[PDB]
């Protein structure tokens, strides 16, 4: 109970960050016309999906939660060029996520 | 350590969507709002809190969080509930309170 509520509160903190928009929901690559997205990104992840995993008790150690958080930023930095805005957004989200992990 | 925790809290709050109005002291003269100090008698903002962290003014966490609360209180006391800044301060307050509960 305590850990789950905590993970859910971490997600709220991340959602309300200035750069969170691109990471809120699964990438709908078909809608975006990005057919290669699933070829390059083998393990898609996003904040909404993490929330569903919390509700289903998929994180029985905190490191499993943080691995999925890290995976979101990894996917973005793998797929997109460093100079792109979404890449830069993911760097700022990653730094903020790491500050939260250090605090908690 | 506790000082470092407080600094890390401010890092999180500064990067929230609605943080911009709260980053620096209200310069009411620059804004033309002569009545601000007649209404807000104890100004506070995130940069000032940061200076207080550095100067060791928070001997207990409740003192830090009281100054955080004061930011949102001032905004809500001064501004109409229908104003955008008031609404911003409510979102900041809810995020801050949840963060405190996590620590
Ligand atoms: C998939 C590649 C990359 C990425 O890594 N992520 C996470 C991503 C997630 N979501 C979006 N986009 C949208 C999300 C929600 C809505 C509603 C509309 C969106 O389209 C603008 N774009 C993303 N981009 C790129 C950024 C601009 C071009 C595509
Ligand atoms: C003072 C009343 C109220 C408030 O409570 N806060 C905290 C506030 C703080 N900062 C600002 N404004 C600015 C801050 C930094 C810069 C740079 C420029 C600003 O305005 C041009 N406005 C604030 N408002 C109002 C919101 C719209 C009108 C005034």
């Amino acid at each position: 109970e305590d850990y789950s509520r905590e993970y859910s509160e971490v997600l709220l903190q991340l959602k309300e960050l200035q750069d969170s928009e691109a990471f809120l929901e699964p990438v709908n690559w078909k809608k975006l016309g990005l057919d290669d997205y699933p070829d390059i990104v083998k393990n898609p992840m996003d904040l909404k999906t993490i929330g569903k995993k919390i509700k289903a008790n998929f994180y029985t150690k905190a490191e499993q939660f943080w691995a999925d958080i890290d995976l979101i930023w990894h996917n973005c930095q793998l797929y997109n060029h460093e100079s792109s805005e979404v890449y830069q957004q993911s760097i700022r989200m990653q730094d903020a996520a790491n500050n939260l992990r250090d605090m908690l």
